[PDB]
């Protein structure tokens, strides 16, 4: 509950940072930058977007190292502390 | 057993949702949409397919966050509660 | 030791299967098919190669679900039961 | 502390190796090679860069298997032994 709340907030802030950075330095629209930030930190990494500037590459290196742990923490607690009880609730006779 | 059964079903439903969504909104064939849904949620993310519409990008953000935990749960219990005993069975003298 | 040995063998067989499949059905050279099989099951997924046939897409769906757990098992025990002691050995005064 | 210190050093050395290898054999600039090494070992795998030579493909296979465990170890202990207390410190009334 409180754990999930913190991780949601932390995830939102990280994604806001990426949205601002990539829309500014890499010139992406502020939906494409959000989309790209999510595709990056979840490691899906389609490559339809990727940094073309050296500033962007360096930021992306740091963004990945800092952001992956947080994003996957959130995914983990979202699945465990929100999705897992909910699926069980849909089971009990 | 019962755990694996639930996770298979949950995984199938998630993949059906993606198949329907991406075939409709992104115009993919209903084998390409399934393939793309799997490549996305397993985070392989080749990028031979990716959403081109804003609707598709927004759905993909949510689809990844909701679906990755479930898909990797299934992969985990498939490997542990199905593959792991099977490999041991092929070992015992 | 015995654990790592089994996982290496299991990983090799999975990669041989992919090498054979993608060189045959997708027409890749039998170094490109191995390379592509590894890039797939480790989820790096560059997309410089990807299946173009429906046979290839369907196999890839199944290959990912079956193979990821095994490959990451091996990576995990390679890091823990081989790399982790080795790094400690290079430490003790 | 000491754990994180070792993993940072180990991660740096692995990334230096990739930077040297891909700048030499694949002809990348020594910022693009670092960027590509990071995108590879974190499994983001955009594919804006990828090995074009057989030497590069073979090295990449081995680099991924050896490097992923270490890089994700570092990410894990960076998130747990550095980020996790820091976020808690910003919480206590
Ligand atoms: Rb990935
Ligand atoms: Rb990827
Ligand atoms: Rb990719």
């Amino acid at each position: 509950d409180k754990e999930f709340q913190v991780l949601f907030v932390l995830t939102i802030l990280t994604l806001i940072s990426g949205t601002i950075f990539y829309s500014t330095v890499e010139g992406l629209r502020p939906i494409d930058a959000l989309y790209f930030s999510v595709v990056t930190l979840t490691t899906v990494g389609y490559g339809d977007f990727s940094p073309q500037t050296d500033f962007g590459k360096i930021f992306t290196i740091l963004y990945i190292f800092i952001g992956i742990g947080l994003v996957f923490g959130f995914i983990h607690k979202l699945a465990v502390n929100v999705q897992l009880p909910s699926i069980l609730s849909n089971l009990v006779p």
